[PDB]
């Protein structure tokens, strides 16, 4: 039993992980077969940093522009492209350290680890949601763009994040391996805020059966609730709305602990007024929000 | 900017993780060089557990009745023997993906990286603290036996902890891996229990630090206080002893935000006291004592391996 925070083993990232330089800009880049990828913004200089035009800044450079560093290696970039946010530089030498791997865009509310990375050496690993505003609150440091976050399920690495910024709040923002940014976001030192941040009901449920399932009933009550009464009152604590979906995705868990989705919820409402009253869930004196359903089972069973 | 519970990254540990089977038991074991590391446990039956005499059943035992399994690929084992709650299983082969390591025993108030394994295979990575009290709040279910606990300084492992046995209220107790206990705790299936646990307050002290360079500032206070009488509070509210080592180690962090030790511990005075108001501190409602003084200036610095 317990019940941790857990990040992937970070092993099969650590390899793919490479130091592009452009100009006077160093940052990270992800080294898969014969490309590595980083923020295309690694081709800005200071006045390029509020409204850069990147088809004009990229058409100016040569393959040799690009100092790609391996470890101590230097990698020949044979080829540059340019996709949506994301910087493609094709190499001559295939990464034989490449695992098996797929890019997946995630929704708010799944989680993944990420590997803070420094001029293309990993510093450490830890577990990210990303918010219902699309940001993710990450451990970053200037240099660390091009950092990663990854799920993997099952020997296959699914690269979901790459990080591009941190907003004024501290909040950090990012694009898929496609280049494509989660939320309204832009590449721009233009002034961005993220919209206020919701608590994602699905994932507090999952952690309070989580908290049941390693042998905690205390907040538990003889009450049950209407989805619409639930979401009427969550709401009213910055709380997502809760959906059918959500209601399904909990089904596993209900059956494992014999408590009735919508039972919980009761049991989530009644935590909100009361407050814990001196006690702790799995460690915590706030209601976790940044494990799913799924982390739960696979750290759970 | 921002503040995360952070394991070191764990690649140079995955490529030493084996699956060990003896009988009907597999668990994980450690391959550094020719040798195989796990938990001596492993050459019990369930019978044998409850009193297990480890000389008696390990010469009962033979080289092929351990199989070492590395991914799809069987080790042969030429050699085993005994160092305390260890087994070593001497093999055939060296680790071609060993890295540049040591053995190290740390000390309460340490952490950790634990590497979290079932049937030989990683499974995930979390950051613990060895506990005043010997064990660690860890997550483990069965089959984890044999996991271990590292810290990275440069290129070099360091070693500190293995996985044994899950106490009655659900927190973990190992070895170092010369097969040490941390804690007054014996490899039997007998009645054993945490000793009651105390806050680690140097820890707490530098996660203060931590919510300070992150801008969490609410609980600075124009006050400062001393050793002596910060200390009659710990004691109050089973907070570990606060050494002038402490406040050595903490220079750094005191330096750079131009809070004095002593000023933060009149902060923490105050917060032990009073509680914190309805308010959190880097996204806690309770006082974190599982982040080291060293642990805050590496992930503000951007330390790297
Ligand atoms: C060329 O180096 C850089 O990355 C820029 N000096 C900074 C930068 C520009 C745009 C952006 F969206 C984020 C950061
Ligand atoms: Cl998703
Ligand atoms: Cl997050």
């Amino acid at each position: 039993s317990g019940f941790r925070k857990m990040a992937f083993p970070s092993g099969k990232v650590e390899g793919c992980m490479v130091q592009v330089t452009c100009g006077t800009t160093t940052l990270n880049g992800l080294w898969l077969d014969d490309v590595v990828y980083c923020p295309r913004h690694v081709i800005c200089t200071s006045e390029d940093m509020l409204n850069p035009n990147y088809e004009d800044l990229l058409i100016r450079k040569s393959n040799h522009n690009f100092l790609v560093q391996a470890g101590n290696v230097q990698l020949r970039v044979i080829g540059h492209s340019m996709q949506n946010c994301v910087l493609k530089l094709k190499v001559d030498t295939a990464n034989p350290k490449t695992p098996k791997y797929k890019f997946v865009r995630i929704q708010p509310g799944q989680t993944f680890s990420v590997l803070a990375c420094y001029n293309g050496s990993p510093s450490g690993v830890y577990q990210c949601a990303m918010r219902p505003n699309f940001t993710i609150k990450g451990s970053f440091l200037n240099g660390s763009c091009g950092s990663v976050g990854f799920n993997i399920d099952y020997d296959c690495v699914s690269f979901c994040y790459m990080h591009h910024m941190e907003l004024p709040t501290g909040v950090h923002a990012g694009t898929d391996l496609e280049g494509n940014f989660y939320g309204p976001f832009v590449d721009r030192q233009t002034a961005q805020a993220a919209g206020t941040d919701t608590t994602i009901t699905v994932n507090v449920l999952a952690w309070l059966y989580a908290a049941v399932i390693n042998g905690d009933r205390w907040f538990l009550n003889r009450f049950t609730t209407t989805l619409n009464d639930f979401n009427l009152v969550a709401m009213k604590y910055n709380y997502e709305p809760l959906t059918q979906d959500h209601v399904d995705i909990l089904g596993p868990l209900s059956a494992q602990t014999g408590i009735a989705v919508l039972d919980m919820c009761a049991s989530l409402k009644e935590l909100l007024q009361n407050g814990m009253n001196g006690r702790t869930i799995l460690g915590s004196a706030l209601l976790e929000d940044e494990f799913t359903p799924f982390d739960v089972v696979r750290q759970c069973s």
